């Protein structure tokens, strides 16, 4: 008689908890875990575990469970998450749910630090978490230090402005006020549409080489490839768009990625670790079926679709600049202020780097 298995399944927000068989597959258990939480809108999540040699690894759907090599221990343990994220949030994702879920992944890894984000974006993207968690602002509900057990913003942000938790925690009810009237899940829409505007926002980072042997950065995402320089994950510095690439493939450490234009050259890079291969090919190839499906049955961002949010970011600024601490400025926030300075933003770098062919983008990839 077949042994059930015991697993355990975590999203941003819920446990399930069930027993599976020895013949049960990716896909089944996928399938029990989307249909219990009444997600469908599956395209864009995955299965998350750690096999038996310690290697994070997304389940495959394909495959029995027992038979890809789950960590042992009673319960399994898997994470459902995002794997890939839409182009543009607002107009894309269809659920309640889904959005909720890519609200609060999306928001853990800004609070974490892991998505970098400036101070004054940060706050008001609080601000906005606070309107979908408690709903309109009531000063006769809402008395002071109802904000007490809130993560409201990165450490980073508050290492570096000369304020106290409730001077923090007086600043956010003062915006969360302004949102009155807007539903919860719509505050989930507005953060996102704010979040999906960062520079590291839906960007997953791999480590690669050129021919000459320099250390770079590869970013895969929902528009493209974006390489990076060893010590600035924010500026693309070279980019090749989906629309561009052909097919994607590797051999060992070679990766060769094929142009639509035939007559372009094929862009290669390497990167050392098989396991981490297999991803890499994983998310290029899940990308870019995405990107084909959208468009074969000038990108702005929010704060330029969007005067009101575009104001209450500056007005922000005017706000946090008397309390800045210079001193306590990190790498990446002035990486960040430096492309403020000069009138850069996520998109016009995304442009600016995919200019020029093919050719002359993978000779200036050569030469990095």
């Amino acid at each position: 008689m077949p042994k059930p298995i015991n697993v355990r399944v975590t999203t941003m927000d819920a446990e399930l908890e069930f027993a599976i068989q020895p013949n049960t597959t990716g896909k089944q258990l996928f399938d029990q875990v989307v249909k219990t939480i009444g997600l469908r809108e599956v395209w864009y999540f995955g299965l998350h575990y750690v096999d038996n040699k310690g290697f994070p690894t997304w389940l495959k759907l394909d495959k029995k469970v027992s038979a890809q090599e789950v960590r042992k221990e009673n319960p399994l343990q898997f994470k459902f998450r995002a794997k890939f994220y839409p182009e543009d949030v607002a107009e894309e994702l269809i659920q309640d749910i889904t959005q909720k879920l890519f609200f609060l992944q999306v928001k853990e890894g800004i609070l974490s630090d892991e998505i970098y984000c400036p101070p004054e974006t940060a706050v008001l993207l609080g601000s906005y978490a606070v309107q979908a968690k408690f709903g309109d602002y009531n000063k006769e509900v809402h008395k002071s230090g109802y904000l007490s057990s809130e993560r409201l913003i990165p450490q980073r942000v508050m290492d570096q402005h000369k304020l106290t938790r409730d001077q923090w925690e007086d600043r956010i009810q003062v915006w969360h006020a302004e949102h009155r009237g807007m539903l919860k899940d719509n505050a989930m829409l507005e953060y996102l549409k704010i979040a999906q505007d960062l520079e590291m926002y839906g960007i997953n980072y791999f480590e690669i080489k050129n021919k000459k042997g320099t250390d770079l950065w590869l970013g895969v995402d929902a528009l493209g490839l974006n390489i990076y320089e060893k010590d600035d994950k924010l500026t693309p510095k070279i980019g090749f768009p989906w629309s561009e690439i052909r097919n994607i493939s590797f051999n060992d450490k070679k990766f060769v990625i094929k142009p639509i234009d035939k007559k372009a050259p094929d862009f290669v890079f390497y990167a050392p670790r098989l396991r981490i291969n297999k991803r890499i090919l994983q998310l290029c190839m899940g990308n870019h079926e995405l990107y084909m499906r959208r468009r074969k049955p000038k990108r702005i961002t929010e704060a330029e679709k969007n005067e009101r949010v575009q104001r209450q970011l500056l007005t922000l600024s005017s706000e946090l600049s008397q309390a800045r601490d210079e001193n306590k400025r990190t790498h990446n926030d002035i990486i960040h202020n430096e492309n403020m300075r000069q009138g850069r933003d996520k998109y016009k770098t995304l442009r600016q780097i995919r200019q020029g062919n093919t050719k002359q983008r993978i000779d200036e990839f050569e030469a990095l």
